[PDB]
């Protein structure tokens, strides 16, 4: 039908929201600069046939952070659990701060002070850290050809 | 119909060109090395719904200088300014040189010479950085599922 | 008809493979941390008016490695050799170690010890680097507009 299913696979899911739908993490964690890491939505979704989903960067946290989200192409009835690849491509200058940095690049503090790396971020469980983009796919066969028509 | 409007929101803005259209800067930037920023195009386009914008890198700037434009994805009805989501993703060696690089990884030939952090690159106001793709965006109404069909 | 032409335009090339198209590099290079480079596929495509194709990045490799690659929008009829637009954005911090990593950020032991530049990797010529996706483009034509209606 005119419809798409979604599967929550823990109860650190969160249901996406609608254009794009906005995706959040299931999991707290902490990137130091160039760190790469797979943030697990704990979501699943059922793509029909001739479709190919997009799990994409949001403007907000891409253009605000370093946090750089490699775009995941969701492939037409793929229901594993949906991933983020994501690296805090901050330059690891080996300096130090006792703050960390949220999604909105802002500073985070702390009533117990650490010390962390400069330029790390924390991702929140329940944040809207990517979203899903779902748009038409053609798959025609190939064929072997010598020269284009 | 089928037109895409556009409007231009300053003298310093430029008609797109057309397979992908051609987006021009509305101003003149220098990025260090590692320095993001969002370029206004000072352009704005009116994407009828059931499609999505894709505001994605050029080929030619992309793969010939360390200028990383993360595609942005301009949702049906957004009449807003179109910002490039730019990182010019060159290391900071602490280095310097005299001449800063174009959008062709060309050095500038300055008749004033000056000092300038070496990676850094100079985007001409009315230059061709990103162009825009349009595509079918498929949006259904969600549904929470325990198990697919 | 219902079909994707494709040219094989050297002894290296080797045939995608199907949602989205299994691309193989067709030569063997080291890339050093922070190296660019454009992966020749020898291989060419025939997409048809209204349709764009996506060179974007695998999912295995590039969560995996420090292996980015910048997704190619191949316009509807370009036949040239299809390039990947690749950047090891690994960091370089100036070490040296004696292994080479492929695709699978796995070591590269090697029966001749060498030295090699720390956060290196090695693309096998006919390795699964990058995949094809080809949707729907919409061009309209543009309109010179004061405002939306
Ligand atoms: O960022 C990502 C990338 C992929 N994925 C999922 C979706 C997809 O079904 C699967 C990998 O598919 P890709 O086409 O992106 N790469 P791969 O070549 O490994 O898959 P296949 O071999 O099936 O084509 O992993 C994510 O959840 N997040
Ligand atoms: O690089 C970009 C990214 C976004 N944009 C615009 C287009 C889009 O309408 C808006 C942000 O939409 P996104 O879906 O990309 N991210 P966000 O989750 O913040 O928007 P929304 O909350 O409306 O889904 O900003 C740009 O001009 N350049
Ligand atoms: O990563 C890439 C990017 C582009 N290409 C090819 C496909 C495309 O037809 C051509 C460049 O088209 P783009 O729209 O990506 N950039 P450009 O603005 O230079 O092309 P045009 O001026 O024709 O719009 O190079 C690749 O093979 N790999
Ligand atoms: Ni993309
Ligand atoms: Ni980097």
């Amino acid at each position: 039908t005119n419809t798409l299913q979604v599967k929550l696979l823990s109860k650190n899911a969160r249901m996406p929201e609608r254009a794009g739908y906005d995706i959040f993490s299931a999991e707290t964690v902490v990137l130091e600069p160039q760190e790469k890491a797979v943030i697990k939505t704990d979501v699943a979704v059922s793509i029909p046939e001739g479709y190919v989903g997009l799990l994409t960067s949001r403007s907000g946290v891409s253009s605000k952070t370093h946090l750089v989200i490699e775009t995941g192409k969701i492939a037409a009835g793929y229901h594993g659990n949906l991933g983020i690849n994501i690296k805090n491509d901050h330059e690891d200058d080996k300096m130090q701060t006792i703050f960390l940095r949220n999604i909105d690049n802002e500073k985070i503090f702390e009533k117990e002070r650490h010390l962390y790396k400069l330029g790390s971020y924390r991702i929140e469980k329940g944040e809207r850290i990517a979203q899903l983009v779902i748009v038409p796919i053609w798959t025609p066969e190939l064929k072997q050809v010598e020269e284009f028509e």
